[PDB]
């Protein structure tokens, strides 16, 4: 008559890592990262994206004649743009607060075009200018959402235009000068010599003087145009005065929708799926709490971090009993195959029967102390960084490093936690799980007292032929110490 | 004879937490975190702060006529800035670096106002300038430490003034730029056409063309006028030259006392108390070393920390026992203890008690402190918010800000829950194994005079008296002794 | 007849810190901070650094007089440079975005100067003009790589230059314009009132207008020049015209090598060494992984930690059996201190037979042991090898808000880590110090639960054999093969005597 006292064991494969020690094979693991992608790009809870193509966003708000279909667009979840677009400023020049523009429109979700400043109103001018840099067919064209205005016959007069908001919400408007490349170019265009462009509204206030000076030809043309944008509040007007050199709007742009979105640096196109959270590379469908895809997401989806494997040990070491009579073991030598019930058991031979009974009280509470930990771990990283995407010009370089080096800073600080968390709570887990077989092996020996014979292997003879109740009794904590030690004195003074 | 170990309980009601368990009843613990605030401003240190009012700092360095209580100051510890102020510019415009110059202020304690370019001495021009956008009582005004220059007649001659800093410290001065909104206000102001506005010093050296074209009226007003400043090193000369469009300072504000300050923006006002730091809610006043009512404080006070909970346990687990044959450590704790933490229950003959050890306690309690003063010390150099402000084109610099200062405050809130919850369960193991350690010990030196209960203590196999008991907690307790004696009774 | 359990103690006086207790001896122990530096600037892998000395980076790119031995500079790994040096620019003005063009300096290596717009082409205007601000011997001078261009009799032609890149390289390119201090000094030079400076390039199109005004004086002169710059594209043209106040360019400076540098601020002078890398303070040779010197590095070499010490407890706890009972006494075991005897390992097995004694050690936990450590040591340095590295960045006199902002982060991040590095280095020593505890607690314990009840237990670390043993017995016990079954029957009857 023998209780024995051991632990699970199963024919799993999975490996852990910890502090003291690597490669460990367990019955139970828990994987947290995510590794896997579609490698599409797709739509975001229902709403496509918007894909510029070949142009680039000030090519679309300009009105390039290549970029003709972004002329009306819909409501859009994120933007596609690509790392060197093609078609921008058809006619050379610049671009002021370029990246201040994009920081805005990374949070604009819809727009609204509103004829503000109707072609037809310029009656004492010529509005059909173009150029060779943007032509359609072969003839000479221009963007299509603003007005280039010259002389009409030998006068050029002074030319006003103003424009009260009262659309509902606010507007932007884009309006631009252009420094010619000789004197010559000025007269035959705007027939006058010392021109001025202001522009006042509210809080805005600039006058800009042409400058004129020979530069090397790009896309065949010497001359430049700069653009300027602002954004006009609601009943706030903006007022227009030149005597040259004003590349005046004829659309604005109303901020309708508004919401979370982005601009995603990307070359593929746009296929059919329904996703919600999208990288670069790829869309991501999964439930865990960690990915290392790209640190740059749109959606709702895990964390980032810098990791190949990150798997929690939520079992018991896999270490066999190794492959005639009388070999019931215990927990010294190694774990058993056969209980498949819990985890740690309660192995016993009566004079009648034998079986494998699990314990029901310690694996409730391991369970419970394990699935504890594990709520925690996730639980402590849901507060993490997440990067967001921006732009900067030529002459930023300090901005720009500043801003690298603090993503990649917080990302390394935030996987290193990660890391050292799961390995400190696998080294804990396992310290666990052997602390509580010694405890309840220790428990039934402090029970038993006297009437046994404890062997070595893990577990004990009984001094007394008892039968089942007594052994109940015995895994049930409620054995009676007097009631039957006479008889166990008896034998054992044999 | 029984001797058993045990362990101390009471009636305390305080409950911690732990990476495998929640709200565990513990005998002692301590806080470390503090919820609370009078909800008042006042002096730090007994220097009382500038209240602004319905002014700005633009409105109070330039002199708007509604913030005629601010034209000398004394000395302040921190300055009350609404967050959007009514009384900022009279006459419509902008001001170049406002941001930097806010930035410069947060660390400026006293001003000193020197007359550098009197009224009397531009014999040549007129200096009683105004405008309806800033009038008192309905006739015009204008910034009181600001002149306006107009024609004499019909004629507006060069305007020259000079200025060498003789003060004793740093001096900041502010001149400004106006923009009419046409030709007609233009000849009937100044008489010229394309003016000009030169200021030059050591360092800077700078000219503005006035702008004429038509503007929106804001404040009544179409015109606009832009303010610059510079910072006057010690012995350094500042010039003025302009043939029209120019407002020439007055004033100049001296730095007189420098040191650690900052810019509120709080909706409230001044009352009568003190405090040692102050937080746009309220003020603090504690010695722990934590709290979450505002990221951003100026003084001396503990580090923030975005947490509802910061509970360390100091104590044991709270697990009472529930005739006679006194039990031990396995059933649960002991209530008649009063004196230490871990037990050595006495029974004899003629009387029995209820003893504590004085040296694993010591031990314990040693180990304790010095794990909480680690706790506390290891926390002294971590992240502090600082304010600034930006203007409407520089909203990366801005985002670039928040998320720095957000996510370094998320990494300490982490490091602080993580290190809590960890010294937590390393406590409770701690003190379980030092109850066990000293059942080991007794064990080890009753080899076999003793047997086992099972429940936590033992009974003697001889007969023995006080002094034996005191040799066993003592560890002097002697085998070859009381040897036949216990193998006589083992029979 | 006595076999006994414990541990090894030596003469160490190496002291570690715990999370529970302060100033712990320990056998063994591993440093990981270096502290020394030999303080001298010295080379860097045989590349000697640039010395400005007295000049800034203004002066040398402009040539001022007094930095005539840098004309010609061969490659460097690194440049040093004082805090206010003392030759910048000579004539006094200023230097747009100054500090982004010394950024793009801390990543070139070499520069090859070239002759772009040779002073001889100039033949309708006078090349000749100089100032007193920077005069050699007396006799005034001007920078050596820029012109100055003035009046040809009464006249000032319109300037025109232009240049194609054709050097297979970016190019650097400095241009400047000159701010008079009244109309007399502008006509006096160029007999044109009005003038303009325009310079285009493919992506670069500005215009420049004189100002004149008074201002006080400095080194002697109210005006003031003003120095822009730009990086030219291969197979790109620059262009330069000027009705007046242009100070054209001669050379232009080629990026030959490019790499990883920096600059230095430093007040020191170069000495003869072969180092690996550098801080401002001296220069450091070690193996270890991490170092308190400077936050500021160039090279290779470990991490930066503001940190007073950082001792790894790779060893057991130094606690010797203070009692020595002369000649006679029974030979203890764990309970009451560790042996000196013990020479092999970490945990031993001296047993005391009747034909001689012995202190011999237990290989099976030594070695276990010994990987364990070795991989948490080996973790802990792998672990702190992704941290943050500091950038020297230069910032004006209106940027006050990004230099705090770059401060406050770098301070952060240094902080953060060294809360790591502290933090993990007490939570292994807690660690390794039970984790022998509980080894040598788990021998005694198994040799115990194999030898069963034929013995008797003395407490004080071992037990006395109730039967008779020899070095058979001894080496089965030790190496886990003890046979029951075939000593019971004596082993009894001698008990129950
Ligand atoms: C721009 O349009 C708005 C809306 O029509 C104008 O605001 C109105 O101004 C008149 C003044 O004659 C008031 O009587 C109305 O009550 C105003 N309406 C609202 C809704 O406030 C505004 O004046 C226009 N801007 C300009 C420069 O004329
Ligand atoms: C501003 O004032 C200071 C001191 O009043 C002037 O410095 C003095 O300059 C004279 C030149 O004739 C010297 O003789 C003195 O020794 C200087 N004194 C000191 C204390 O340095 C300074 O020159 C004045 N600024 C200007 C532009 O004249
Ligand atoms: C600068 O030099 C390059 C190379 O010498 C010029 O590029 C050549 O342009 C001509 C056009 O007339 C082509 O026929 C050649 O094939 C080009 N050569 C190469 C190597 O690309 C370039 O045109 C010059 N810049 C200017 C403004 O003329
Ligand atoms: C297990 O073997 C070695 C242990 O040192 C380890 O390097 C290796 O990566 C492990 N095996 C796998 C498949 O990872
Ligand atoms: C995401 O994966 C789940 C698997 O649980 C699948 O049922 C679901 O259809 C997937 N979603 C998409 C859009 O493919
Ligand atoms: C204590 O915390 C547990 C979470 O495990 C919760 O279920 C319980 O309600 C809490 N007790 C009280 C009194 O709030
Ligand atoms: C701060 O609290 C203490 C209580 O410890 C009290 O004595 C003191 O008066 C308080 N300070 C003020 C300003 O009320
Ligand atoms: C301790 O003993 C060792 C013996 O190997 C010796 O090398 C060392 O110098 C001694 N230390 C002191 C401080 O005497
Ligand atoms: C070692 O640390 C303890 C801290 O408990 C301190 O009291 C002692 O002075 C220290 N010893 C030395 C030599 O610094
Ligand atoms: C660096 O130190 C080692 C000793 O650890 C020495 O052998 C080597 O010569 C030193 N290097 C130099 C450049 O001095």
């Amino acid at each position: 008559d023998q209780i024995c006292i051991g632990y699970h064991s199963n024919n799993s494969t999975e490996k852990v890592d910890t502090i003291l020690e690597r490669n460990v094979t367990v019955t139970h693991a828990q994987d947290l990262l995510e590794k896997t992608h579609n490698g599409k790009l797709c739509k975001l809870n229902g709403i496509p994206p918007l894909e510029l193509g070949d142009c680039s966003i000030a090519g679309w708000l300009l009105g390039n004649p290549e970029c003709d279909r972004l002329l009306t667009v819909p409501e859009w979840s994120y933007i596609m743009e690509k790392e060197n677009p093609r078609n921008g400023l058809c006619y050379p020049g610049s671009f002021n607060d370029y990246e201040e523009l994009k920081h805005l429109l990374s949070s604009v979700t819809h727009f609204e075009k509103v004829k503000i400043l109707p072609k037809d109103r310029w009656t004492q001018h010529t509005t059909t200018g173009g150029s060779r840099a943007c032509a359609v067919s072969g003839n000479p064209s221009f963007f299509r959402n603003m007005v280039w205005l010259t002389k009409k016959g030998s006068n050029y007069p002074v030319a006003k235009g103003s424009y009260n908001n009262t659309s509902g919400e606010q507007m932007l408007v884009i309006w631009g000068v252009h420094h010619p490349n000789d004197e010559a170019e000025q007269r035959t265009l705007y027939q006058n010599v010392g021109t001025y462009v202001s522009v006042g509204t509210s809080t805005v206030n600039k006058r800009s003087i042409p400058e004129i000076a020979t530069r090397p030809k790009v896309n065949g043309q010497g001359g430049r145009m700069e653009f300027s944008w602002t954004i006009l509040d609601m009943l706030d007007t903006i007022n227009f005065e030149s005597t040259g050199n004003l590349i005046a709007p004829e659309y604005g742009f109303k901020i309708s929708k508004r919401g979370s979105s982005g601009i995603m640096k990307t070359e593929g196109t746009l296929e059919n799926c329904e996703t919600k959270c999208q990288t670069p590379l790829g869309a991501i469908n999964t439930t865990l709490p960690f990915h290392n895809i790209h640190p740059l997401t749109i959606g709702e989806c895990p964390k980032y971090v810098k990791s190949e494997k990150l798997v929690l040990a939520t079992g018991l070491r896999n270490v066999p009993q190794i492959e005639l009579f009388g070999a019931i073991a215990g927990f010294i030598e190694g774990g058993w195959q056969g209980m498949v019930d819990g985890w740690y058991g309660y192995h016993h031979s009566n004079d009648q029967g034998s079986g494998y009974a699990a314990d029901k009280e310690s694996t409730q509470k391991a369970i419970d102390g394990i699935t504890n930990k594990v709520n925690s771990v996730i639980e402590k990283m849901n507060t993490q960084f997440e990067a967001v995407g921006k732009e900067f010009s030529n002459l930023e370089k300090r901005l720009e490093n500043l801003n690298k080096k603090m993503e990649d800073g917080f990302l390394d600080v935030w996987t290193y936690n990660a890391e050292l968390l799961v390995l400190m709570e696998n080294e804990r887990t396992l310290d666990f799980h052997d602390s509580n077989v010694k405890n309840l092996y220790d428990k039934v020996r402090m029970q038993l007292r006297d009437n046994a014979k404890e062997l070595g292997n893990g577990c004990f003879e009984f001094y007394h032929k008892c039968d089942d109740e007594c052994m109940n009794s015995v895994k049930n904590g409620t054995y009676d110490y007097p009631k039957y030690e006479e008889e166990s004195k008896l034998n054992r003074n044999e």
